[PDB]
């Protein structure tokens, strides 16, 4: 599958893509304002995720740090990326069908559209002012607003024991962005897709 992303922010980002214990394609890239990057993602993967990098430096190696969205200090990521982080998540080939959604579940960072570039089904997309109305306490020092969770590790914003329910926190979120997930048990926002589509994240789409 084909996933193309595209950077519409004023800013540069450096894009990432992981399955958790692998990259997919290059693991990640400088994307600069306008500035587009086609991966291909094999089928079949599972618990694949996209996301965006803020204020990063890499040497020479690869090797450095980003403000938001870290993967172990890696240009070309490998793991998941460090709160916060808006996600565009998937699971390709799963009994015929794709599965696509945003989560704001690891917080938020970037503004997201992630949709179809095939026929079959529709987009979804999380581009409301979440850093600027950000809750006090939510509020990541080096940029974004982080989710509950990162910030007060509790059994209800972590959902640890599988019975929480939606909480001031999260309804933050939901407000904002009714179309990306805002804590684990939401009422799930994933879009069924045809199998093997292909797809276009574009940061800060309404830019």
């Amino acid at each position: 599958a084909t996933f193309e992303i595209v950077n519409r922010c004023s800013y540069t980002v450096w894009a990432a893509a992981s399955k958790g214990d692998a990259a997919l394609d290059a693991g990640g890239r400088q994307l600069n304002s306008g500035e587009s990057w086609t991966i291909n993602v094999e089928p079949g993967t599972n618990g694949g995720k996209i996301w965006a990098r803020t204020d990063c430096y890499f040497d020479d190696s690869g090797s450095g740090i980003c403000k938001t969205g870290d993967c172990g200090g890696l240009l070309r990521c490998k793991r998941f990326g460090r709160p916060p982080t808006t996600l565009a998540e998937f699971s390709l080939n799963q009994y015929g069908k794709d599965y696509i959604d945003i989560s704001n579940i690891k917080g938020f960072n970037v503004p997201m559209n992630f949709s179809p570039t095939t026929r079959g089904c529709r987009g979804v997309r999380c581009a409301a002012d979440i850093v600027g109305q950000c809750p006090a306490k939510l509020k990541a020092p080096g940029g974004g607003c982080n989710d509950a969770c990162t910030v007060f590790q509790t059994s209800e914003y972590c959902c640890t024991t599988g019975k929480c329910g939606p909480t001031e926190y999260s309804r933050f979120f939901k407000r904002l962005c009714p179309d990306a997930f805002s804590y684990v048990l939401d009422k799930p926002t994933t879009v069924t897709c045809p199998g093997s589509s292909n797809y276009r994240v574009t940061f800060c789409p309404t830019a």
